[PDB]
């Protein structure tokens, strides 16, 4: 019969959680390691010695078992090629919040690539967007993505947070179990992000404006469809929810183009799975396989695959085109060419497997993309905007006590006198003979 093939691309990874591309012409594959590493895979086939991101000490990763505490997701800005903007979701043990009893906080942070190195990011550019208190080490979610509408979606799990401990607290979270929707493209320096005008709860200040839809418990890696087959819909995220009590179910969320949402869409739930919890899914929109195109592909820990109503995917080890892998499946991946990957470790050594349709060429003629080697940023907010941050749109925002177009001039709120010069915020250089923080005493 007609099966597919898993092909070993590279090995020796430290608990691979997922893989994605940057959407910038270069065909780099960014592999995320649970411990708080991001590693680059060149289209030639190397893993660059130096990691793209090493937020090592910041994250307390999961030791062994049913843990879920490492690095969670990564998303590149749709305009990354011009603004070098990352977004990362991870778990940190390092805060002094006066919340009381809690396990950790789930942080969502943006970053920027170093202007003097396209293959590594500078840790100074870190900007927290969100921090979410957590009580347990399961049902966390964390998956990040950008819709074809340009907004950032954060998919957050249950956290196993009961209604007890919800009220029994000077609150926390209330973003948990929801899909958030954020407009990152802001010109306003008052906030890290803007609320989409079409989000429900845009005004009504009694429900959170960031919450686009709720009802999620333990979501897997959710399948994200950017070309939904239903003309009416323009983005579809479909999640496998573990539900906890093995009552596994699929929840589907449909985003409609140019519609001002009255209230939240319903997380439409159905049960097409016969048994067992899945790691997650992906929608294949690649070039290498004609017949797979469009199929929502879901998989479990052991390596059993489905297609949406569930139709199994055999991986016939026929001839030399294998179908067996080592250990269990941990996450999934995507090419800049649309080709899909599976990641699995044994429990050092982590593997990366590409999916291949044996009925079609390995590297087919119409699938070729002429590679564009990655480049340093050239934007005006780059190499000019000093002292303060630099929005995804290019608007240079100033850290307190700086003003001007590029935060070049320094502010002095008590005002420097006697021919004094304001050099840094409230710092003040006086001409000989004058003393005091504003040169006020002679």
């Amino acid at each position: 019969h007609n099966c597919f093939c898993i092909q070993e691309v590279v090995s020796g990874l430290r608990q691979p959680v997922g893989a994605l591309h940057s959407g910038d012409g270069s065909q780099r594959l960014f592999i995320l390691e649970k411990e708080g590493y991001v590693k680059i895979l060149t289209p030639e086939g190397e893993i660059f010695k130096e990691p793209y991101l090493d937020i090592h000490k910041l994250v307390q990763s999961g030791i062994k078992g049913g843990d879920e505490r490492g690095l969670l997701s990564l998303a590149f800005h749709p305009n990354y090629k011009k603004n070098g903007k990352l977004y990362v979701s991870y778990t940190t043990n390092q805060e002094r919040w006066a919340i009381g009893p809690h396990d950790h906080i789930l942080r969502v942070v943006e970053y920027t690539v170093s202007r003097k190195n396209p293959h590594q990011v500078d840790l100074r550019t870190a900007r927290v967007f969100l921090e979410v208190a957590e009580l347990h080490r399961k049902h966390l979610g964390g998956q990040l993505l950008f819709g074809p509408d340009g907004f950032l979606y954060i998919i957050l799990g249950d956290g196993m947070i009961t209604l007890d401990d919800m009220e029994e607290m000077d609150g926390l979270s209330d973003f948990t179990g929801s899909v958030l929707r954020l407009d990152v493209d802001t010109d306003m320096c008052n906030v890290p992000y803007s609320i989409p005008r079409s989000n429900p709860h845009f005004n009504s200040t009694n429900q959170p404006p960031e919450v686009f839809a709720h009802g999620l418990h333990d979501p897997g890696r959710c399948a994200v469809d950017r070309h939904p087959t239903d003309i009416n819909i323009n983005l579809t995220i479909l999640c496998s929810d573990s539900n906890g009590k093995n009552r596994s179910s699929a929840r589907i969320l449909q985003i409609i183009k140019g519609k001002d949402y009255e209230s939240e869409p319903s997380l439409l739930e159905f049960k097409p799975f016969s048994n067992g919890p899945l790691v997650g899914g992906f929608v294949y929109r690649g070039c290498q396989s004609e017949r797979l195109y469009g199929s929502y592909v879901f998989g479990d820990r052991n390596g059993n695959f489905l297609t949406l109503q569930e139709k199994p995917l055999c991986l016939g080890t026929s001839g030399s085109c294998r179908g067996y892998f080592s250990g269990h499946i941990l996450g999934f991946g995507e090419d800049e060419l649309g080709e899909v990957y599976i990641l699995s470790s044994s429990k050092h050594n982590g593997k990366l497997y590409k999916i291949v349709d044996p009925k079609r060429p390995l590297m087919p003629e119409e699938c070729r993309a002429t590679v564009q080697p990655a480049q340093t940023l050239t934007s005006e907010c780059s190499r000019l905007c000093r002292n303060g941050y630099c929005t995804p749109t290019g608007k240079c925002c100033c850290s307190p006590g700086w003003e001007g177009d590029f935060c070049r001039t320094a502010k002095c709120e008590p005002a420097c006198r006697h021919g004094g010069v304001c050099v840094r915020p409230n710092k003040c250089l006086c001409k000989k003979g004058y003393l005091g923080p504003q040169c006020e005493h002679h």
